[PDB]
C-alpha cells in the first residue's frame, strides 16, 4: 500500500499539525508537521499493521505513567546523541574543553545543602556503604584553581538508589547530594560512600523495550556532577568507578575517557587516622577544569525540568 | 554543525537499536531503527536544542499521565490515516466496503448487556436527556437482511461524556452502550438519547499540544458501531448527527459521506404513541451492509487495548 505520497495525505499532514491554522506557535507546528510525516511514511515503508501501532500506543501511555520517559530517552542514545552536537559544536568554535561532558541524567534535585570545601554526604543509613573520600580541584578556562565554584554532586548508594527516587522509601532529604563552593586553593573534598551501579524499573516500560532490543539497562558506578563559576560555562560530567563491569557498556551510553576514575583502597592506619575516618576506606581524586563563556553567554546550558526540594 | 551522516552517528544508531545484538524481536529493532534514525536527523534539520527536546520528553510523561496517547493519536490524524491504508487494501483486494469504515476511537468498553432485536440504552439519569430512536437493518455481503448479527453501539450523555469515562461519575456501568443480536428481520432498534459533543480534557495535555497548533479538540455528535457476524469481516464505523456544528471540522477527522444522518423530530401523537415514547423524540434510522471474510479471514480486524469489565 502506498498512499503517503498522495496529495490527501500530503494535504491532511498540512492540517494536522494546524499550518492552515492562524493562532498558535509556528515552531511547534514546524516541529509537528515533520514529526507526523516522517512518522507517516514510517509507517508506510514498514507497512506498520494497526495492532502494531496500537501497541506502541499503549506503550507511550505505560512510559508516562510510569514518570519513564527521561530514563528512556538516555537508553535510546538522545541524551548522548545532544551530548555529541555540544561537542561538534564546541569544536567547530575552537573550544578545546579540557574536562569532557557527559549527560546529566534524570535524577538531580535541586536546593541540597551547600557548603565551603568539605561536607560529608551521606547520613550513614546504608550498612553495607564502603566509605569514599572524593576530592580535588576546580581549574579555570586559563588552568589556574578557581576558589568559590560550585560544585554539585549527587550519586546513588550500595543499592543503586538515589534520595527523592528510591523506591523503598528509605532515605532522608538530600541524601548523598551536596553542593560545595571551592575554598582557597580551588578546592572541594566529601565524605561519602561508595555507589553501585543500577538498572531500569526491572519491570517498567523502558525495560520492556530493552528486552526486544535485546538489550540490557544497567549503568556502571558513577558520580554525578555539575560544576559553574563566574565567567565560565556550567559543566555537566560525571566519573566512572574503574573496574566497573558496565564501565563501558553503559546503557545511557555516558561513560568517556577522561571520566573513569580508579578507586584506591586505603587500610592501613596512618592513613585512616589522617583522613580522620572509622576504618579502611577508598580515595578518588578528580580535578575539573571548566570553559570560558562565549562572548558572554553560556551556548550550552540546558533547562530541562529537574526536581526540586 | 552537522553529525547526524557521519559514522560515529550511524553506527551509534545501530547499537541503540540492538541490531546487532543476537537477541530480542528484529521486527521492533527494525522499527525502532528506523524511529530514532528519523528522530536523530529531525533534530538537527530542525536545530532543535536541549532546552526544546526535554520539553518534548516532558510532555510525554505526562502524556501518558494522564492517560491521553489514545486521545492525541486521533487528533494528529493517525487513527483516520490508518482507515485510509485500510480503504487502500480493500481496494487492492477488489472489495466494495458498502458502509464506510471510520476510526473506533479509544473509549469501546467490552462487557455490555447484551440482547435480541431491541434494547433501552439509557437508564434516565441525565435531565436534558432527549429521546432518539435508533434503529435499522444489516446486510450480509449479499444485500440480504441478516439476523443473529452482533451490534455494539456506544454513546456520550446530552454532557459528552461516556460511561467508564465519566469525570463526574454518576453514571451506572455500561449507561448507554449495549450489544443487539438483530432480530429474524435482520434489525436493530434501540431507545436512548441524542448525545452531545465533546472535547479533549480542556486541562489535559492533548488539549495543550491542540493550543499550540491553533486547533481546538471537539467532535461532533456521534453513534459508535461494531458490527460483527459469522462469514463476515468487523465493522467499525459511526454515524454524525446531522447539523452537528463540528459534522465536517472533527479533531479526530473522522466524518466521512453516508455516515452523516438525519435526526427526525417526531412531534405527532400518533407517532409518539406507535414508539411507545413518553413525548417528542428523535428518530434515526442508519443500515449497515457487511463485507465477506477473504479466504475465512477477517484482513482488517484490529486488536488494540480495549477496557473490559
Ligand atoms: C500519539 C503518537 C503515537 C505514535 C506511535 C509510535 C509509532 C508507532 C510504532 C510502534 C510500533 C510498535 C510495534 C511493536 C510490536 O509489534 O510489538 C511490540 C512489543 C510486543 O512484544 P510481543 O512479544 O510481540 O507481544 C506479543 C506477545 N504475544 C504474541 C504472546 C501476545 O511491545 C512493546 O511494548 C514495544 C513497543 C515499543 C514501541 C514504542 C516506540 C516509542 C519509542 C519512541
Ligand atoms: C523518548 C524519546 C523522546 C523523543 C521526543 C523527540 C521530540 C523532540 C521535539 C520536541 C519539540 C518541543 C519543542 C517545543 C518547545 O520549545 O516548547 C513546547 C511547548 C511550550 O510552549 P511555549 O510557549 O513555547 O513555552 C515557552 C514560554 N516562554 C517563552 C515564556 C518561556 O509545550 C508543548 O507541550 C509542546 C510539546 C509537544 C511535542 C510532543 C510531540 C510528540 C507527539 C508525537
Ligand atoms: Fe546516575
Ligand atoms: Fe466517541
Ligand atoms: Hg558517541
Ligand atoms: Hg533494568
Ligand atoms: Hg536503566
Ligand atoms: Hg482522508
Ligand atoms: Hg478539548
Ligand atoms: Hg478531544
Amino acid at each position: 500500500v502506498k498512499i503517503f505520497n498522495t496529495q490527501d495525505v500530503q494535504d491532511f499532514l498540512r492540517v494536522a499539525s494546524g499550518l492552515e491554522q492562524e493562532g498558535g506557535n509556528p515552531r511547534v507546528k514546524q516541529i509537528i508537521h515533520r514529526v507526523l510525516s516522517d512518522l507517516y511514511k514510517a509507517i508506510e515503508d514498514l507497512n506498520i499493521t494497526s495492532d502494531e501501532y496500537w501497541a506502541g500506543v499503549a506503550y507511550l501511555n505505560q512510559l508516562g505513567a510510569n514518570q519513564e520517559a527521561g530514563l528512556l530517552s538516555p537508553g535510546l542514545g538522545f541524551d548522548h546523541y545532544l551530548d555529541m552536537r555540544m561537542d561538534a559544536e564546541d569544536a567547530a568554535l575552537g573550544i578545546e574543553n579540557a574536562t569532557p561532558r557527559t549527560i546529566e541524567g534524570p535524577l538531580y534535585v535541586a536546593g541540597a545543602p551547600e557548603s565551603v570545601g568539605y561536607a560529608r554526604m551521606d547520613d550513614g543509613s546504608d550498612p553495607n556503604g564502603h566509605t569514599l573520600i572524593l576530592h580535588g580541584t576546580i581549574f579555570d578556562a586559563d588552568g589556574k584553581p578557581l576558589p568559590n565554584a560550585k560544585v554539585e554532586i549527587w550519586h546513588a548508594n550500595t543499592k543503586g538508589f538515589y534520595s527523592h527516587f528510591d523506591p523503598t522509601g528509605e532515605q532522608q532529604a538530600f541524601n548523598m547530594r551536596r553542593s560545595i563552593i571551592t575554598d582557597e586553593n580551588g578546592q572541594y573534598r566529601v565524605r561519602t560512600i561508595l555507589p553501585a551501579g543500577y538498572g531500569c524499573p526491572p519491570e517498567g516500560p523502558t525495560q520492556q523495550l530493552l528486552n526486544q532490543l535485546g538489550r540490557h539497562g544497567n549503568r556502571p558506578a558513577h558520580i554525578h556532577y555539575f560544576v559553574s563559576a563566574d565567567g565560565h560555562r556550567k559543566l555537566t560530567t560525571q566519573i566512572n568507578v574503574a573496574g566497573d563491569p558496565y564501565t563501558y557498556d553503559d546503557f545511557a551510553y555516558a561513560t568517556r575517557e577522561g571520566l573513569v576514575v580508579d578507586a584506591v583502597e586505603h587500610t592501613d592506619p596512618e592513613a585512616i587516622k589522617a583522613n580522620d575516618v572509622e576504618g579502611p576506606f577508598a580515595e578518588m581524586v578528580f580535578d575539573l577544569k571548566l570553559t570560558r563563556l562565549v562572548d558572554g553567554v553560556d551556548n550550552q546550558v540546558v533547562d530541562r525540568p529537574r526536581l526540586a526540594v
